[PDB]
């Protein structure tokens, strides 16, 4: 489905990979992936964040969303002070930026 950066995403199976190597996603880490690498260039508010999200499952309730974005960054970023690829837009909330 989507590459960004070193990672390969499928949003149908759930399979992360870093430079190929198999990197685990859980529920709510892959929940907050998903709301913004499916609405590229898109900021998206904590509330909206929230409720795209909401699953089937654990998923939305499972950590705070700035805990989750906090993760993802650890996870993705180079330096999660600078990111590229989840980045913050200032009054509104959090941006998947693609490439």
């Amino acid at each position: 489905v989507i590459a960004f950066g070193k990672f390969k995403l499928n949003l149908g199976t759930r399979e992360m990979f870093r430079e190929d190597e198999p990197m685990p996603l859980t529920s709510g880490e892959f929940a907050v992936l998903k709301a913004l690498v499916s609405h590229p260039r898109e900021p998206l508010s904590r509330d909206k964040l929230m409720n795209l999200a909401r699953g089937r499952e654990y998923s939305a309730m499972e950590r705070s969303i700035d805990v989750q974005i906090s993760r993802l960054r650890r996870m993705v970023e180079e330096d999660p002070a600078h990111p590229r690829y989840i980045q913050t837009v200032w009054g509104l909330g959090y941006v998947f930026v693609p490439d």
